[PDB]
C-alpha cells in the first residue's frame, strides 16, 4: 500500500497536474533537458510528501501502540481485547493493563494507573468511583470493576484526527492561504522581472521559459502545507502523549499562544480530596497524638467510612497507618452520627481496667459537652473560636476532638483542620507558567478570604476579589474600564460563577489576550466555547468535552503547562520552517532574479532543482529534531514573519551577490586555482540556504539550542553531497578545486554567522515586531498611574476579604 | 495584486477621499461606554 | 556572556570585510588566513573572563 500511497501525489493535486502536463508538453517537444527537470520535481514533491506522511504515520501507529477480564453469564473469563464491546464491564486487578476507555464502578480500595503509556514517567494519578479510565494505561495499586466506554476511544479518536488533517484543515490553514499567495505574488514579481529584462535583450522564449522553469522551481514551495500541516499532525499525536486530545489541530496553535490561563482551583491548583495540616493544630497536649484520637473516633469498616472519617484514617504517619488505631483498644461502644447533634464518639477499654470514652464533632458542639471543665472558661471559648476563626481565614475546615478519662469528666484536646491541599507539583507549575510568558488567574467558588491563602500557598499572588462584588455580573458602581483593569490584573476571583466566568473571558479578550479557560462542568461550556482555547480538564462532562477546544485526560495544572510548553514546541517547528523555506523563496528570487536581469544568466536548470531538492531534505529532519520552544506566547506574526524571512532573504541574497561578483573578477576572485561559476553558486546557495535551518530552528540564538543529530546530519550530508557536486563538476562546466571549496565553505560560515546575528536581533526586539505591524504603543499606563492603580487593587481586594 | 491590495485597504480609501480618523474614541472609553449601555439597559428593564 | 558575544559578533563582521576585500583581490587563502589569524588575536580577548 505505501507504493499505492506513493502514485497518488503524482496524480492527485492540481499544482501536479500542471507539472505533469508540463513534463508532457516538454518530452512531445523532445525536450529532454527540461523533462528530467519537470519530472525530477515530481520525484522530489511527491517524494517529500511520502516520507513525511510515512514519519507522520510512524507516530500515529506507535501512538495506536492484550487481553481483558470480563464476566459472560456470571463467569469470569478471560478474552483478549479485540472481544471486548462497548457498553460492557471489565474486572480489574493491580499490574493490569487498561485495554478500552472505561468508567469505574465503585472501589474498596481505590486505584491508581500511570498515564505514561510512551513516556514511561514515574508518576500515577487516583482512581475513584465513576471516574474516566483511558487506555494503554497501567495500574500500580488498586482492584475494581470498570464499564467501558468505547473501543472510538480518545486516542482512536486523536489518532483519526490526524488522519483526517493529512489532507489540511484549520486557521494555520487559513495562514498557508496567506503565505501561499505572497509566495505567489513574489514569483510573479520577480517573473516579470526575469520576463521584462529577457524581453530588452531579445530572448528567445525558450531561452525565457528555462529562467522562469528556474524561478519557478525556488520560488514556490510546495512543501510548505504538507509540512507544516502534517507538524499540526504529528504534534497532536505528541499532545496525545501528553494526555492532551486536542478536538482541532488549531487548538495547538491557539494554546500556543494562549497569554492567560484561567485556572479553575478545584481540579487543577488543588488535589479535590481534604487532607489535614498538623502544624496548623491547636496547641492541644498532643499535635502527634491528636490524631490518634481522631481515627479512634471514626469507625475502619465500609459501614462507617464517611469521606471525612476515611481522610482521617490515613493521615497517621506511624508505620501501621491504618493498624495503629485499632492496636488493642477493644471497642466496646460506638455512636453514628446524628445530624442533629454533629457528633461521633467511641468508648474503648485500657488494658488496666479502665473505659475511656473519645469523641469527633463539630467545634461549636464539641465545645458544649461541658461548657466548664477547661480553665479560663471564658478565654477557652475566645481562643478556639478564635482559631477557629483563623482557620476560616485560611479556609480551613475545622473539626474538633474531645476525651473523657471515664468518670464522665470532658477534656477539650483539641481542633484539627481538614482542607484541600494544593498539588505538590503546583507551586512548581505556577512558578512555571510564570516563567512561560503566561499569567495564571484562579477562578474559584470559595469566598475570598479562603482563596486568598490558596493564592498564597501556590505563589500566585494573593489579590483576588469576589466576582459578584467586584463586577462580572452586569452591576457595580465601577467603569467597564475600571473593571476591566482590575479583571487583567487580578490574581484571581473568588466566589465565581458560570455567569462570570463568561464575564472574565470576554473583558479579557476586549484587552487583547488569548484566555485559556479550564472547564471542568456541563455550565462552563458557554465560556470554553467563548475562551480562545477552550480546555476540559480531567473529569470533565460531555457539554465541556465538545465545547473545549483541548481535552485532557491528566488532572492539575501541571499537566496544562506541559501540554502548554509542547504545543509552544509543535508550533515553533512550523514557524521555524515556515520563516526558512520562505527565506530560501527570497534568497533566490532575489538573487537569480537580478541575475538574468542584470546580468542574464542563472544557475543551471539542472542545479536549481538540486537546491530544491536539498532544501526539502532539510523537512525529512525538521520532524525529529528536539524541540525549543519559546518562553513568551507566538502568534504567527505575520507582519513579523514577513519581515524576518524577507531581511534573511536580502542577507542571503546580497551574500550571494558577493561570491558572484568576486567572480568576475580576471584572477578568479573567490576561485584560487580553478573553477566554475556555477559549481561555486550552486554550493554557496546550497551551504547558506541549509544552515538557515540552524538559525530559524532556535527560540533564541542558534548557539543556544544544539540542533539535533537528525537536523545537523540531515544538513550536513547534504553539505557534502553539495560540495562533491562542486568538486567534481557534476552539472557544472568545470572541476572545483579543494581550496576554493574550503574559500566557499569559510565564507559561507560568515554568512551563516551574519544571518544568526540579523535573524537574532531581529526576532527578539519588539522595535521590529512594532515596525513590521506598523502598531504604535497607544496605550501605555503612566508609570504614576500604574502605581495608583497596582495599591487601587489591594485596596480593593482587602475590601472584598472583609464583607465576609 | 495592485487592485486586491487598493480595493480592500482602508488606507487608500482614507487617502482618496482626504478624511482623517477624526472620532475613534478612547479603547478605555468604549469599555466605560459598552458597560454604560449594559448598566442603563438593566435600568430600563427594571422600571416595568 | 554578554560582553563576549558582542566582541565574537565585532571580530566575524571585520572577518567579514577582510574575506570579502580578500576575494575581490583574488588572494591565496594562506594569505586570508593569516590576516584573520591576526584579526583573532586582537579580536578575542580571552583575557577579560
Ligand atoms: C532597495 C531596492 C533596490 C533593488 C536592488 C537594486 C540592484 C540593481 C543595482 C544595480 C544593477 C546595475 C548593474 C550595472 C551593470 C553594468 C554592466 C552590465 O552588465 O549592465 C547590463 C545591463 O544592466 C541592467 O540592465 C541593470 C537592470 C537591473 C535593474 C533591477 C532593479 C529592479 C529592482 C527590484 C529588486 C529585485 C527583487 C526581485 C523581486 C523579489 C548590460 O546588459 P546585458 O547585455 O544584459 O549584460 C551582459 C549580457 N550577456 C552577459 C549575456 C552578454
Ligand atoms: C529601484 C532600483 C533602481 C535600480 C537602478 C538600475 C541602474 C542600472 C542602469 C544601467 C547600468 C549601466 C548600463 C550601461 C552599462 C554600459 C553599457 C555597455 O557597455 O553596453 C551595453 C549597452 O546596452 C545598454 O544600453 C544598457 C542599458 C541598461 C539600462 C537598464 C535600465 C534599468 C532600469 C531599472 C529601473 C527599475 C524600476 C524599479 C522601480 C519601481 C550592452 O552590453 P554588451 O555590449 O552586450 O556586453 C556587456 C557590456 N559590459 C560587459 C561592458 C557591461
Ligand atoms: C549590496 C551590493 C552587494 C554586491 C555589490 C557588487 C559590486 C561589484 C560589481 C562589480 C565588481 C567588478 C566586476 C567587473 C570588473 C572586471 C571587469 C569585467 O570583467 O566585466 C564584467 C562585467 O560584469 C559586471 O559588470 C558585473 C556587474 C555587477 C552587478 C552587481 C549587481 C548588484 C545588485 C545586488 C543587489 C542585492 C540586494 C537585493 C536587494 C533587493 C564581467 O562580466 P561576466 O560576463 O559575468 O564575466 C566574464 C568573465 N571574466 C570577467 C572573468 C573575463
Ligand atoms: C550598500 C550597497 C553598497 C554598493 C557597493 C557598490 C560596489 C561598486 C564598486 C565597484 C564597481 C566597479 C568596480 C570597477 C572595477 C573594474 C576596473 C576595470 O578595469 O574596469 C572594468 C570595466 O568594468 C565594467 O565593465 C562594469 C563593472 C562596473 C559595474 C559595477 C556596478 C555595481 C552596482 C552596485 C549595485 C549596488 C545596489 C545595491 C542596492 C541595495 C574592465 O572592463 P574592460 O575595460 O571592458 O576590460 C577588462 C579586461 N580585463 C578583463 C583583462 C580586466
Amino acid at each position: 500500500e505505501s507504493l499505492v500511497v506513493k502514485f497518488v501525489m503524482f496524480f492527485v493535486g492540481p499544482i501536479q497536474f500542471v507539472m505533469e502536463a508540463a513534463a508532457i508538453l516538454a518530452a512531445g517537444l523532445s525536450d529532454w533537458v527540461d523533462f528530467g527537470v519537470i519530472c525530477g520535481l515530481l520525484m522530489l514533491n511527491a517524494g517529500v510528501g511520502f516520507v513525511q506522511e510515512f514519519q507522520a504515520g510512524s507516530i500515529v501507529d506507535e501512538l495506536k501502540k492484550n487481553t481483558a477480564v470480563v464476566i459472560r453469564d456470571g463467569q469470569l473469563v478471560e478474552i483478549p481485547a479485540n472481544e471486548v464491546v462497548p457498553g460492557d464491564i471489565l474486572q480489574l486487578e493491580d499490574g493490569t493493563v487498561i485495554p478500552t476507555d472505561g468508567r469505574i464502578v465503585t472501589e474498596d480500595c481505590f486505584l491508581q494507573i500511570d498515564q505514561s503509556a510512551i513516556t514511561g514517567e514515574s508518576l500515577a494519578v487516583d482512581k475513584h468511583y465513576g471516574d474516566q479510565t483511558f487506555s494503554s494505561s497501567t495500574v500500580k495499586r488498586g482492584e475494581g470493576f470498570m464499564v467501558v466506554t468505547a473501543t472510538n476511544t480518545f486516542v482512536g479518536r486523536a489518532a483519526a484526527l490526524v488522519n483526517k488533517a493529512a489532507g489540511g484543515q484549520g486557521h494555520f490553514t487559513e495562514v498557508l492561504n496567506g503565505i501561499g499567495i505572497i509566495l505567489l505574488v513574489l514569483v510573479i514579481a520577480t517573473l516579470l522581472l526575469v520576463w521584462t529584462a529577457c524581453f530588452y535583450r531579445t530572448n528567445g522564449i525558450v531561452r525565457i521559459l528555462r529562467y522562469t522553469l528556474g524561478i519557478t522551481i525556488i520560488g514556490v514551495p510546495v512543501g510548505l502545507p504538507a509540512v507544516v500541516t502534517t507538524t499540526m499532525a504529528v504534534g497532536a499525536a505528541y499532545l496525545a502523549k501528553k494526555q492532551a486530545i486536542v478536538q482541532k489541530l488549531s487548538a495547538i496553535e491557539s494554546l500556543a499562544g494562549v497569554e492567560i490561563l484561567c485556572s479553575d482551583k478545584t481540579g487543577t491548583l488543588t488535589k479535590n480530596k481534604l487532607s489535614l495540616h498538623e502544624p496548623y493544630t491547636v496547641e492541644g497536649v498532643s499535635p502527634d497524638d491528636l490524631m490518634l484520637t481522631a481515627c479512634l473516633a471514626a469507625s475502619r469498616k465500609k459501614k462507617g467510612l464517611d469521606a471525612i472519617d476515611k481522610a482521617f484514617l490515613k493521615s497517621l504517619k506511624q508505620y501501621p497507618k491504618a493498624k495503629d488505631a485499632l492496636t488493642k483498644y477493644k471497642v466496646l461502644e460506638f455512636h453514628p452520627f446524628d445530624p442533629v447533634s454533629k457528633k461521633v464518639t467511641a468508648v474503648v477499654e485500657s488494658p488496666e481496667g479502665e473505659r475511656i470514652v473519645c469523641v469527633k464533632g463539630a467545634p461549636l458542639f464539641v465545645l458544649k459537652t461541658v461548657e466548664e471543665d477547661h480553665p479560663i472558661p471564658e478565654d477557652v471559648h475566645e481562643n478556639y473560636e478564635n482559631k477557629v476563626a483563623e482557620l476560616a481565614s485560611r479556609g480551613f475546615r475545622a473539626l474538633g476532638v474531645a476525651r473523657k478519662r471515664g468518670e464522665g469528666h470532658w477534656e477539650i484536646l483539641g481542633v484539627m483542620p481538614c482542607m484541600d491541599p494544593p498539588r505538590d507539583d503546583t507551586a512548581q507549575t505556577v512558578s512555571e507558567a510564570r516563567h512561560l510568558g503566561l499569567r495564571v488567574k484562579m477562578l474559584t467558588g470559595d469566598a475570598v478570604g479562603i482563596a486568598k491563602e490558596t493564592c498564597r500557598q501556590l505563589g500566585l499572588g494573593t489579590n483576588i476579589y469576589n466576582a459578584e462584588r467586584l463586577g462580572l455580573g452586569g452591576g457595580g458602581d465601577m467603569p467597564g474600564s475600571e473593571l476591566a483593569d482590575f479583571v487583567e490584573n487580578a490574581d484571581g476571583f473568588a466566589e465565581v460563577f458560570p455567569q462570570h466566568k463568561y464575564r472574565v473571558v470576554e473583558i479579557l479578550q476586549n484587552r487583547g489576550y488569548l484566555v485559556a479557560m479550564t472547564g471542568d462542568g456541563v455550565n462552563d461550556a458557554p465560556s470554553l466555547k467563548k475562551a480562545d482555547t477552550g480546555i476540559a480538564v480531567e473529569g470533565a462532562t460531555d457539554a465541556a468535552r465538545s465545547a473545549a477546544d483541548i481535552v485532557f485526560l491528566a488532572p492539575g495544572l501541571s499537566a496544562i503547562i506541559d501540554a502548554l510548553k509542547t504545543s509552544r514546541q509543535i508550533f515553533h517547528r512550523m514557524y521555524s520552517y515556515v520563516v526558512y523555506r520562505i527565506a530560501l523563496s527570497l534568497h533566490l528570487e532575489i538573487f537569480l532574479g537580478l541575475w538574468i536581469a542584470i546580468l542574464d544568466n542563472s544557475l543551471d536548470i539542472d542545479l536549481i532543482v538540486f537546491i530544491a531538492i536539498f532544501a526539502d531534505v532539510a523537512t525529512l529532519a525538521i520532524a525529529y529534531d528536539n524541540a525549543p520552544y519559546s518562553p513568551k506566547p507566538v502568534k504567527w506574526n505575520l507582519p513579523r514573519l514577513w519581515g524576518m524571512s524577507i531581511i534573511l532573504g536580502i542577507v542571503l541574497a546580497i551574500g550571494s551577490w558577493i561570491t558572484l561578483t568576486t567572480m568576475f573578477l580576471p584572477k578568479g576572485g573567490i576561485i584560487q586555482n580553478f573553477g566554475a561559476m556555477n559549481g561555486i553558486m550552486f554550493l554557496q546557495i546550497s551551504l547558506t540556504e541549509n544552515w538557515l535551518i540552524f538559525i530559524t530552528r532556535a527560540a533564541g540564538p542558534f548557539w543556544s539550542s544544539i540542533p539535533s543529530w537528525q537536523l545537523a546530519g540531515a544538513v550536513f550530508a547534504v553539505d557534502i553531497i553539495a560540495t562533491m557536486f562542486t568538486l567534481f563538476g557534476w552539472w557544472s562546466e568545470n572541476w572545483t578545486d579543494i581550496v576554493t571549496v574550503v574559500r566557499v565553505w569559510i565564507w559561507s560560515i560568515g554568512i551563516f554567522c551574519v544571518l544568526g546575528g540579523f535573524y537574532y536581533e531581529m526576532s527578539t526586539s519588539e522595535a521590529f515586531d512594532r515596525l513590521m505591524n506598523g502598531k504604535p504603543m497607544k496605550e501605555k499606563k503612566s508609570t504614576r498611574s500604574v502605581e495608583d492603580f497596582m495599591a487601587a487593587m489591594q485596596r480593593v481586594s482587602t475590601q472584598h476579604e472583609k464583607e465576609t
